[PDB]
């Protein structure tokens, strides 16, 4: 029933633009919306990837590997799944494994890859693939994991046991000012609810 | 180590603005970021999203989701019920209210997250994730009455909690929708638990 009628640029930065979206409502009435988009999406099936990295080690409980970074939009430190934008021509899987390695040092193995999922659909068109990767923490490659941050990347790695993920996140939030990412909290909540 | 120095307005709509954030990197080099913010916050967070667990005896437990046209996406999305918190409303109250408006269900609060970020590389947007159970056998939830606000057009989709990820993949395959990243993350962790 509903569809887009027009998209008018309001303001275009180097990385983001704001648009006035005109669309048809399902009563047949024309309405508008203020829409955010990135300027960086070409032929990728999504803007970005986030990686769900399951660290596996003999005679260890499984950990979820998370990263902590300053996020200028938030004006503070955030705890997130490792993530980055997909380079032009890069597959989501390759992006995931590459970002995981850059941000954490770990060399993962692909497990699954979601369809494109929306980040904040009442606000932006931004999408990611959520890519689950296992990390064989008993492999020598993953013994001394060294993050390879790009220019202006400053990332800390935080690995938390899957079996206590939500309480461990709460304990970190209780100890300093930081925000947990909504996808991480969602995943931690489901692990409790299961 | 890192912090915001200043914020420069680039452009301001009625609902969203774009800013140029200047921040200090960990080396002591000043850097810029294009940051999106809503114009509507006062509140603990911009919004709530509700994880509604529909409980009927002798039935599978379902998670109640909503499908709506999302003008920033250009299409239909499947999401947790959700909306912005009214000035002077608690996140809990916002959650029960939105849940009722969007689904017609009357629910009970189980737990409430701290403010969690939606897309912290792009925006400052945050929500509280509110877990709510719905006693599907109570008279008041027998014939759930959805009360759309002005311009809301919401379809209710309840899916069994035990098969959530497969059910959502099926909808994406058949219905050509976009699943929300938080919904997808939750569904993933229901499978990954144990
Ligand atoms: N029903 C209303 O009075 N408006 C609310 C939200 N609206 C936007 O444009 C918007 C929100 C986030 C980004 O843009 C238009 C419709
Ligand atoms: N590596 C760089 O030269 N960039 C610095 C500025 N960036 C932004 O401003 C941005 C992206 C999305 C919203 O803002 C991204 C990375
Ligand atoms: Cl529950
Ligand atoms: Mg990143
Ligand atoms: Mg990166
Ligand atoms: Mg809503
Ligand atoms: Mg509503």
């Amino acid at each position: 029933k509903q569809y887009i009628i027009s998209e008018e640029l309001i303001s275009e930065g180097k990385w983001v633009k704001l648009e006035k979206t005109t669309y048809m409502d399902p009563t047949g009435k024309t309405r508008t919306w203020e829409s955010v988009k990135r300027t960086t999406r070409k032929e990728q099936t999504a803007d970005g990837v986030a990686v769900i990295p399951v660290l596996q080690r003999t005679l260890h409980y499984e950990c979820i590997v998370l990263v902590k970074q300053f996020r200028p939009p938030m004006g503070g430190y955030c705890i997130e799944f490792p993530a980055g934008l997909i380079d032009d021509g890069e597959t989501p899987e390759a992006a995931a494994l590459r970002e995981l390695e850059e941000e954490t040092g770990y060399k993962g193995d692909i497990a699954e890859c979601s369809p494109a999922v929306c980040m904040d659909p009442g606000l932006s068109n931004c999408t990611i693939h959520i890519v689950t990767v296992t990390i064989n923490g008993d492999d020598a490659e993953n013994a001394r994991p060294k993050p390879k941050p790009g220019d202006g990347e400053f990332v800390e790695v935080i690995s938390l046991p899957k079996n206590d993920l939500l309480q461990r996140l709460d304990a970190l939030v209780a100890e300093e000012h930081l925000t947990v990412d909504a996808r991480v909290y969602s995943y931690a909540l489901a692990l409790k609810h299961a």
